[PDB]
């Protein structure tokens, strides 16, 4: 089964600065036929459900701020927040839906420094 | 935007008994062209990422105990946990992926009486 490992586990970034979170999959999640990477990114704040930010590794979800972007292919992916805002403090998770059982990374805590 | 509302918000159940969690969608998530309900259920414990339990409303993910079962259709769904065990203490979420933006219910916290 595919295992996702995120890094770092926690990130402290100054307000307005760029935040970068990585996710590495044990197996490629790139579908060679359609060229799609079955990888998604979620944001989750205390007492609230997860919120989808990016899917297909780099397509932005409806309603999600433009400062959120995803990149990468195969086994290495990255979530980038162009300009960190106070409201971006939360836990971020990557998820693969390439093959069952689907799985999530351990999560990365993002805080203001 | 399809909104999911779970009920109850929290519940306390006794070991060995049956727990029931409902999810209501503001609009139907049943695709009449293929007869599939684009609805999933997740389990999440403190400090851990979400874990997929059921998808397509009633298909149980591999590795998941058979005490977990999903039912329902259209706008009304139910997650049933039979023979409750201490390890089932967690927050449960329903998720719809019928139309964008995809969305999660507010979550239901399950505890042991």
């Amino acid at each position: 089964d595919i295992v996702l490992t995120q890094s770092p586990d926690s990130l402290a970034v100054s307000l307005g600065e760029r935040a970068t979170i990585n996710c590495k999959s044990s197996q490629s999640v790139l579908d060679s036929s359609n060229s799609k990477n079955y990888l998604a990114w979620y944001q989750q704040k205390p007492g609230q459900p997860p919120k989808l930010l990016i899917y297909w590794a780099s397509t932005r979800e409806s309603g999600v701020p433009d400062r959120f972007s995803g990149s990468g292919s195969g086994t290495d992916f990255t979530l980038t927040i162009s300009s960190l805002q106070a409201e971006d403090v939360a836990v971020y998770y990557c998820q693969q839906y390439y093959s069952h059982p689907y799985s999530f990374g351990q999560g990365t805590k993002l805080e203001i420094k």
